[PDB]
DNA sequence: ATTTTGTAGCTACTTATACAAAATTCAGGAAAATTTTTCTGTATAATGGGAGCTGTCACGGATGCA
């Protein structure tokens, strides 16, 4: 699924998420750079690849 | 005219004492008996775990900063 949303002012980041039935999850978005991270549970991790 | 009252009396007569050892039991001891608790070893070889959780807050901090 995806989650987008605000800053304070209109920035407009979105997400995404991932969830098996059962097992870890895996997390998106898009951080004003328009470059993203591969976050695994909620924000564990954060790559630009 | 007996009877009850007597008085002047005891003796029998029986508590009372106090001791008293004898019981006679009791407790504790002592084992000793034994039951229960501990202690120790074990030889092919064996060399990083489990989990997940993922929806407030706040604040003060937030140093960290770019």
């Amino acid at each position: 699924y995806y989650k987008s949303e605000i800053d304070k002012n209109g920035r407009r980041t979105y997400s995404a998420s991932l969830i098996p039935n059962r097992g870890a999850w895996l997390k998106f978005e898009t951080d004003r750079n328009d470059l993203v991270w591969v976050r695994i549970d909620k924000t564990r991790k954060l790559s630009a690849q």
